[PDB]
């Protein structure tokens, strides 16, 4: 799929919320644990997504989340324009035991994810490389 | 230099503390706004980063950041083993009317930083990539 293309999405666990930013073209995971499922949330975490990876365009599973002017503010600032989720879960359930607080399983999880096989890490470096 | 080469530096600015992660052979930087600069708080960044990127081995300008045993546990779990702040620190004030929480500004500056003119973002790819 086309290298800017992004899915942010906001999931549910122990009563916390995660939000999971996917690469489409390569399944590669972003995500973290938010306190409330906010619009200044997901205005921060849009502005740390684009300072990292080139997003170019975001797609979610709930458009209401993308209405807030908070929002909007940042898909302007950054020049953004407009399944998953339970693999990323089942991985944070293995390694739940090893970790206290929800947020350390979340990033166990993330790197499971983005590294297990190529890995969802190599597709993506190897796909915004050859777009470059 | 070496691709997984990152170093890690913990700097102030209105009496909140910036963690700033370098990848040394580009220049590419993700940083975030911290409440405490505790081991709790560098051990669950390194999670993060690393899970992200390859990190294979961490440098710092301060070596007792990384004395603790929740640091130790994290580099173990991650297989981590062990200048540019004035940089961003010099974007943050320019861009830092921009907004009302540091935070913002923050990854304002590291979004700045990561994309001007190759730019950073662009050489840790190309870098990454080759390696692969
Ligand atoms: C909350 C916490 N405290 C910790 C550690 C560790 C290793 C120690 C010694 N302590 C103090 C302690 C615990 N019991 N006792 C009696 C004293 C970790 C941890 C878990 C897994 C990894 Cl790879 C790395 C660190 C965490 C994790 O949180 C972060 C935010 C990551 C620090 C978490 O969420 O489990
Ligand atoms: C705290 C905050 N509130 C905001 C916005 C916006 C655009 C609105 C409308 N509001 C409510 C408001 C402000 N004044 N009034 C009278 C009502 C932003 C913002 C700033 C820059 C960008 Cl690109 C994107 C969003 C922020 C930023 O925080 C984050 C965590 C990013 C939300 C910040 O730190 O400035």
């Amino acid at each position: 799929c086309s290298p800017g293309i992004w899915q942010l999405d906001c999931t549910h666990l122990e009563g916390k919320v995660i939000l999971v930013a996917v690469h489409v073209a390569s399944g590669y995971i972003e995500a973290e644990v938010i306190p409330a499922e906010t619009g200044q949330e997901t205005a921060h975490f849009l502005l740390k997504l684009a300072g990292r990876w080139p997003v170019k365009t975001v797609h979610t599973d709930n458009g209401s989340n993308f209405t807030s002017t908070t929002v909007k503010t940042a898909c302007w600032w950054a020049g953004i324009k407009q399944s998953m989720n339970k693999e990323l879960k089942k991985i944070i359930g293995q390694v739940r035991d090893q970790a206290e607080h929800l947020k350390t399983a979340v990033q166990m999880a993330v790197f499971i994810h983005n590294h297990k096989r190529y890995s969802a890490g190599e597709r993506i470096v190897d796909i915004i490389a050859t777009d470059i």
